[PDB]
């Protein structure tokens, strides 16, 4: 809240970029993400598995397990990995929007550079 923070006194602070230590919204974006992608369809599971050109020969099971996964692991001591936290959003949302689906590839490092 602002109880215990400030706009003035938490805008900026040129703060380094560790990869062990946790960040709240870490945790906070990826458990809410997982919660809401938890209720995934074999729509959304599709239009992921087809984005990423992932194998949909499994099921709904596999392709949520391995997202669910992903992201739940993306926050690992000593293995961070961002990389699935922002390709699975971005897959939900669109999705979610029903936006168009571009390279997985292309898309992926325009992120990680972007």
């Amino acid at each position: 809240g602002s109880h215990m923070i400030n706009l003035e006194d938490y805008w900026e602070d040129e703060t380094p970029g560790p990869d062990r230590e946790p960040t709240n919204e870490l945790r906070n974006e990826v458990e809410e993400t997982i919660t809401l992608m938890e209720l995934l369809k074999v729509s959304e599971l599709k239009d992921i598995c087809r984005s990423v050109s992932f194998p949909v020969s499994g099921r709904k099971a596999v392709l949520q397990d391995l997202i669910r996964n992903f992201l739940q692991n993306a926050l690992v001591v000593g293995k961070s990995d961002p990389y699935r936290v922002q390709a699975v959003k971005f897959l939900i949302e669109r999705i979610r929007k029903n936006e168009p689906l571009p390279v997985y590839k292309d898309l992926w490092n325009a992120l990680r550079k972007g």
